[PDB]
């Protein structure tokens, strides 16, 4: 029994500290495959051709795409879909047309939302599970974070189930069943997690999409955060303790107030590190400022935020790309890995997947304090007339 | 059925609005008295010789003091304290020598806190509410507010409820119920509040122990107030923490502030929060103040303002020249309280907390307008070297 965190790194980012590419365990995924591979994928822009592509830093992408088809010519690669983006692209109907059996679940038809997955479970026996969705983007230009297990077969299926409840949705005329049976029933919650020397565990998200043994992500995010009792470690692309795509707009405060509490009631010191990518939303930096106004070294709070900004340099040829996608938080217990950012749709409306495992919680804190103390996070006061990010 | 709010306003200068002064109209209510007088008191320091100080502006003071006499000569007064204050003055036993009641509620014993209530039911018909609790440096030393009621006897003794509770309470030996039987319920609470003055009106209580049936607790009402606020909110306390005080276990308490910003953000609420700052107030309140203020943002209809109210010392007298007023209106009502605006005052501290709605609310709108956009109101940035507050 294996588990490795898998990191995406694009030009730049210098001796530190380092993870196991992406792309080669990926390759990895798709080599020790020999009967039958699951995914779970937001989107799909393997190709390049569904895009511009004269960059040349394509080909991580589309060899991977080949890797896919020996699967094909070893003859099952089952791949789930959402109200999907970057429509023009043609990978889900070429693996359709060559032997791949997709379909989409249309989250928005049963939930206002989508589904922000990103999973693979592979022979049944090995998983992958990280912020890297379907994109060549996300294997050479953009900032990723993840893990992979293998062996541990008897735990491998703990995705499978929600990637099931995600199968047995998208037929037509779908509905919302009000109670997954035995089938899709889990026993891998927060209350009693894997064995092997480490344990760990899956949640998934929103509410109606867990059957019943499955912790939410909000409570799993909720009581990782509680446990810490010396640190907490979160970088999201986006952080907003508020409710986004709803036609009221609501305040959200509950991370933020365990934030604040982590922070307050047990001391924690607590940094968070927020990505910036010319996408991002400068609404955002207000209440990051309002978490940063917390600190107080004489009251034993500790709450430091910073916005980590990489350099679009000469490759403003790629539209959607040069951000953080990495979503994560540890504690000097545990590791937290997720698909969702921290906003109220990823718990109410939006699928979303997330592991927690318990060195490696050392190894993801070596990762994130490289992330962290680099030159590339900024505090909220460094406007930078060279940075490139939107502010206000 | 008339009401008046009066405001006590020591030697400084505000031409501007104004309200009816404290001391002429807690005169006024002592005149108006024919039978009974019912006393909730925080302490009871009324004279200089009570905390040995020679200002002769605690005259005042002992002026209404010896209207007590005048009272009890003209045949009753009923006073309920708490674990108190200043316990070198003998104001109370002078009081008891001559014919009034007195028991003390040991509130540290059952419910962690004190009784910071502060009103008076007299005739069983007229009441006075505020901040100013029993004690000459409230008449003349420091900024002080509350309202008082003539002729409206049907919310007089819904107060007189409240009173009878600390009354039952103050015997010896005496334990909380965890049932208030139907002497004490309650029938104008804020879903049927009460209906001279075109108005509607109801009080709350505070501590839940202390609330019988058809009591709106005090919490309930701040929220219920900011809740239905729609254009915007005007609140001063003296002293505002989310957060837990004289708990032994630190927590963090997120109710008021997210409720603050819920109203701000989710409803493009206008808010501005004025807290008092004196020579013993704590600096460890000023991070938190800044979390509020890094609110502020005018592209997203976001409206968070906070300025601190100080006085300048000119001192002799201790414990005095601050801003003890607590309240908030918005466009809709208008609710003035007892205590401040942290945890302990609505889990272990008695208060109690009148909220009024129809002129009045616009009233204490300008109120407020002349206490914000003023002279002693100063932005959390400014922090001007000359004056007598605690920054760090």
């Amino acid at each position: 029994c294996q588990l490795v965190l898998v990191e995406s790194i694009p030009q730049d980012l210098p001796g530190s500290p380092s993870a196991q590419p992406l792309g080669q365990a990926w390759l990895q995924l798709l080599d020790t495959a020999q009967e039958s591979v699951h995914v779970a994928s937001y989107y799909w822009s393997l190709t390049g051709p569904d895009i511009g592509v004269n960059d040349s830093s394509s080909q991580l992408g589309e060899a991977l795409l080949q890797k896919l088809q020996q699967l094909l010519g070893r003859n099952l690669a089952v791949a789930t879909s959402s109200p999907t983006l970057a429509r023009t692209s043609t990978d889900l109907q070429v693996l359709a047309a060559r032997g791949a059996h997709v379909r989409q679940v249309p989250m928005g038809r049963l939930t206002r939302g989508v589904l922000h997955s990103k999973f693979w479970v592979v022979d049944g026996r090995h998983i992958y599970m990280g912020s890297a969705n379907m994109d060549w983007r996300s294997l050479t230009q953009v900032k990723e974070l993840g893990a992979v297990i293998y062996n541990c077969s008897h735990l491998a299926q703990d995705l499978e189930k929600t990637f099931q409840t995600y199968w047995v949705l998208g037929v037509p005329k779908a509905v919302l069943p009000k109670t997954w049976p035995q089938n899709f029933s889990s026993h891998f919650n927060r209350f009693q997690p894997f064995h092997g020397p480490t344990t760990a565990y899956f949640s998934a998200s929103p509410p109606a999409l867990c059957p019943q043994g499955r912790t939410r992500d909000l409570e799993a995010l909720l009581a990782v955060m509680g446990s810490a009792q010396e640190f907490i470690y979160a970088s999201v692309m986006e952080y907003f303790p508020t409710t986004r795509f709803s036609h009221p707009p609501r305040y959200w405060p509950v991370l933020d107030n365990a934030l604040r509490a982590a922070a307050f009631g047990k001391g924690v010191r607590v940094r968070l590190l927020v990505g910036c990518g010319l996408n991002t939303d400068p609404t955002m930096f207000p209440y990051l400022r309002s978490l940063q106004a917390l600190s107080n070294p004489a009251a034993n709070v500790s709450v430091d935020v910073k916005v980590f900004i990489v350099p679009v340099g000469n490759h403003s040829n790629i539209p959607f790309s040069r951000v953080n996608h990495s979503k994560f938080m540890v504690t000097e217990k545990a590791a937290y890995i997720g698909t969702s950012n921290w906003s109220e749709d990823y718990f109410s409306s939006t699928a979303g997947v997330g592991l927690v495992v318990t060195t490696v919680q050392e190894q993801l804190r070596q990762l994130f304090e490289r992330d962290w103390s680099s030159r590339y996070a900024v505090g909220l006061d460094g406007q930078a007339p060279g940075q490139d990010c939107v502010w206000q």
